[PDB]
């Protein structure tokens, strides 16, 4: 709420001291959330992995999600290790596209 | 098993070895000269200074 820009307005009045609140929910429940949300409200991405000095690799796409292997040895336990991973990247784009529903009793 | 190069500079040679762990996700790099010195003759050079 913004005297000098209203154009931002995204409420109908000025939030003062003293006024109520309330929490959605009973105290300690356990439960499921619902969601409901446009498109355009979060935002998902993966980091494409370089791969580490004399170890060989590959590189498969899974969803549309890249992944590396890598490839290596302990020579004197004569034992053969190989590691899968992945870097996940997270935006909010808007707070206000997306939420949580219930029911109505 | 570990990549390398060589590479001349001022007219001396140096390795690089570039390895890895890979239970820890670190890359290593190390860079190493071998020197040989000898001194023929100790009375042959010195130390020199301005005279007051």
């Amino acid at each position: 709420y913004d005297t000098t820009n209203p154009q931002y307005n995204s409420v109908s009045r000025q939030v003062e001291a003293g006024d109520a609140v309330s929490v959605v929910g009973t105290a300690s429940q356990t439960m499921k959330p619902n969601l409901f949300y446009n498109k355009f409200f979060c935002g998902l991405g993966s980091i494409p992995l370089p791969k580490l000095h004399s170890i060989d690799s590959a590189v498969a796409t899974y969803e549309g999600f890249s992944i590396r292997v890598h490839k290596y040895a302990d020579g004197d336990a004569n034992v053969q290790k190989m590691r899968f991973d992945l870097l996940p990247a997270y935006v909010c784009f808007n707070p206000h596209m997306g939420g949580q529903f219930f029911g109505n009793p």
